[PDB]
């Protein structure tokens, strides 16, 4: 319940994990996990990817002080550059004082698309499958029961074309799905294969393709942070100077892509590191980050800086967040559920909002440093 | 060196890993490396990063039959996702038959930036900052001697700016250059601090950020790869038709961005689990090859893919890829060391062929599944 964790930077990784150990009240077998190494068994780890040899590490630490929507998340993070860990601890701990991180997300969305060739008349062959579109629904929806049980399943569709193109016309139906816990792939996969055949009948051409789109910007989370003047004053600028210059440095990131993939690299130090600790697939999130960075045909930043009518620092951050509770490493992986076991998560959304605060702190910390460096 | 690892698919671990350490004749301590947990020491792990309280491990394989211009290499690989190893191990194998895969890469530039505001005359001070490029250009040249010797150094200066913003006006400078073998963030911004003051008293102006760019567009590794009709047929489809299939596949990703993220990411499947093995930054390489894609306004492929004039199937990848031999963990990790030493490269460069030539291939598999 207390994530501030004094002198935890400090203190050596066993005295640290016993820590943990406590305020989480967690079982001696899963203290062992990390306390010894291999928790990642061969025969898992073999079962896992193909030509297996070994296993490789990487430091499995947690970021302190993080509170969402008023509590307290200790953060497990793996990664190999230093800095990442401090930076998004600190700005946690000044993001405390305001109210913390508040958060919010839109339902687990995720398009499986489904592409057509061969047909004359994409444009009308669109409204054929819109006409039909509540059956298309029904028989994707009739391959899943549990899930609609759930709370999930196909929620929609929509059908895009590409009339020219030098490979001929093409017609795209994507299939809107709510996946509850999953990061999505296979439950979309899946029900892309059970309407292709109906799809074709419709149309009279031929599905290509059937795969889920890692641009999921239909499966959207949003991080909000606050900091005062007070909170950035340093030895030599005001704390008024230092919002300003982050206000430059935002704008200089919305405007320069050199400076924008830089910037959004940052976030991503954030929150990859979160990703793999959750055995998560981080190319899948990476995808969707920067592609969704340039939906505006320009490549600019995914987070927002400004000053609000109090003078006070404001910064959001709003992007795709596809991601997973259950699922491939997620459940075979000993660390990823001991992971989820210290986040305190209950649904796959809410590993998300922690996501996006992470990457928020992240950016505001590097921007911070850049800001506050004298020449 | 023979990558062709027959029946590696099926041997155990411990097989698997007795006989890539044959192969390529490493000693007992290496192997020891693989074949028993904690390669990498607490206290190595903690002063890696801050608040660490143990390790996590991923696989850690080795895709086979690769080729780089005409030499056979072995490539370690760490990921959680399955059929990775095994799609780039194949279309590795189909490339063979023709050459296996062709590369080539520019010299390893990167980008500073030297972000300069305060100043009602940004247009009139770029030309200032050009006039004196050449003394900005050696003040830079000090602050490192050694990478100079070495044959590294800033080789030039490119200005931008940026008129009208909601902040006001902006100048950019970009100091251009050449890390060596590092992936050279520290390189480059220290570089950057070093001319600040100079760039200050130049233009009137005061300097904001000064940091590299992730961008790394100066800096691409280029691959190629040629498959035939006769490797793609399938007992129900035939190889021109599989061709044609994947020449729809890639239009399709070529114009809807839906599609393209899609398509990218298979592409990085391939290659950040190279950029982990040797202790890169995966963040680094993720966020120059996104940003590059697109480029001209259009979110679009990375990789191409053509029928050339005997009807064979041809691909390419070129993209920025930011990778260093020496730097961070890529010293500090006992199995990135030993990655590199799978590998056999001498340069950073070289690394770098060898990563866009897996993301290639991985493409490649994940395009021949799906029209198959």
């Amino acid at each position: 319940l207390d994530s501030r964790l004094p002198a935890f930077r400090n203190l050596s990784p066993a005295a640290r994990l016993d820590h943990i150990g406590q305020l989480l009240g967690l079982s001696h077998d899963d203290v062992s996990l990390l306390a010894n190494a291999g928790a990642l068994p061969m025969d898992i780890a073999n079962g896992m990817i193909e030509n297996v040899i070994g296993t490789f590490e990487l430091p499995y630490a947690v970021a302190s002080n993080f509170q969402i929507n008023g509590r307290d998340v200790l953060v497990p993070l793996v990664v190999e550059e230093p800095s990442i860990v401090a930076a998004a601890s600190y700005m946690a701990k000044l993001a405390r004082a305001n109210g913390g991180f508040t958060t919010s997300s839109s339902a687990p969305l995720m398009h499986a698309q489904v592409q057509i060739v061969g047909i004359q008349d994409p444009l009308n062959a669109r409204l054929s499958l819109l006409r039909r579109k509540d059956e298309i629904i029904e028989l994707a929806n009739r391959k899943d029961q549990l899930l609609n049980s759930l709370g999930g399943g196909c929620r929609d569709i929509e059908v895009h074309t590409f009339a020219d193109t030098p490979r001929g016309p093409m017609l795209v139906a994507h299939l809107i799905v709510d996946v509850r816990d999953a990061m999505g792939a296979n439950t979309v996969n899946t029900m892309a294969e059970a309407v292709a055949p109906l799809m074709e009948a419709i149309t009279g051409g031929q599905v290509r393709l059937r795969i889920l789109s890692n641009l999921a910007d239909l499966r959207l989370a949003r991080a909000q942070v606050r900091i005062t003047p007070q909170q950035l004053e340093t030895a030599e600028f005001s704390g008024e100077a230092v919002i300003e210059g982050i206000l430059d440095a935002y704008a200089f990131a919305a405007v320069d892509p050199y400076r924008a993939a830089t910037h959004n690299k940052g976030i991503m130090n954030g929150i990859d590191p979160l990703i793999v600790a959750t055995g998560n697939d981080w190319r899948a999130v990476e995808a969707g980050a920067h592609a969704y960075a340039c939906r505006s045909g320009h490549y600019g930043s995914l987070t927002t800086w400004e000053k609000d009518n109090n003078g006070h620092l404001v910064g959001t951050l709003e992007m795709p967040m596809p991601v997973g509770l259950v699922g491939g490493a997620t459940k075979t992986h000993p660390l990823a559920q001991l992971s989820l076991r210290i986040l305190g998560v209950k649904t796959a959304q809410a590993l998300a909002e922690i996501a996006v605060a992470v990457g928020l702190a992240q950016n505001l910390g590097a921007m911070r440093a850049l800001a506050t460096e004298g020449i």
